[PDB]
């Protein structure tokens, strides 16, 4: 649902739902990812815990030298 899901946003543009999906692992187990353009992408979790894990501790973190902005 809509509280299991987190948008992600500044990744670099070659950075790939494989990439993404690895680096979110440490927020939780995902169900879903769709990555877009220009380093975009919408992620689901397994729980809603695990998106507030995702947007509370890995906001502003780094994957292939790119700042996350997570919501």
């Amino acid at each position: 649902g809509s509280h299991m899901r987190v948008q992600v946003s500044g990744m670099s543009d070659e950075t790939t739902w494989h990439t993404l999906k690895d680096h979110l692992r440490q927020a939780g187990e995902v169900t879903f990812c769709k990555v877009f353009s220009g380093g975009r992408a919408v992620v689901e979790f397994v729980t809603p815990e695990d998106a507030a894990r995702a947007i509370t501790e890995l906001q502003a973190s780094e994957l292939e030298g790119a700042t996350l902005f997570l919501r």
